[PDB]
């Protein structure tokens, strides 16, 4: 409706790491609810289980802590104990290869999940199509 519908080839059977090519960081949801990225592959908070809602919609959950990736009304990512409406993302194929995630609650504003080269999360309004920050590649755990 507000966005294209090219979907990635993967499935949600197994947990995945979401690797961001921008800076080479794995998306991480820390125990205290902070979200960032780390290059440390042995990190216990980068293992994520994705699950579907409607076709093309996913929840992103830390297998270690059970927290769901969520976006607040100012566009900031955080870890939520429960899977509310702001935990749903529109997962799409991008540049015919990568995966991108747009906040469903804020989809009309094009607020993406994105990581800066320094490993910190980008605020929703500062993301947009064409950035490397929004490009992820799911990898086996």
């Amino acid at each position: 409706h507000h966005h294209h519908f090219n979907l990635p080839p993967g499935n949600y059977k197994k947990p995945k790491l979401l690797y961001c090519s921008n800076g080479g960081h794995f998306l991480r949801i820390l125990p205290d609810g902070t979200v960032d990225g780390t290059r440390d592959r042995s990190d216990q908070h980068i293992q994520l289980q994705l699950s579907a809602e409607s076709v093309g919609e996913v929840y992103i959950k830390s297998t270690e802590t059970g927290q769901y990736l969520a976006m607040d009304t100012d566009g900031l990512l955080y870890g939520s104990q429960t899977p509310n409406a702001n935990c749903l993302f529109l997962e799409r194929l991008e540049e015919n290869h990568y995966n991108t995630y747009i906040s469903k609650a804020h989809a009309e504003k094009n607020w993406f999940v994105g990581l800066k080269k320094n490993g910190s999360c980008k605020r929703g309004p500062r993301t947009h199509y064409g950035q490397k920050a929004i490009l992820f590649l799911p990898l086996p755990v």
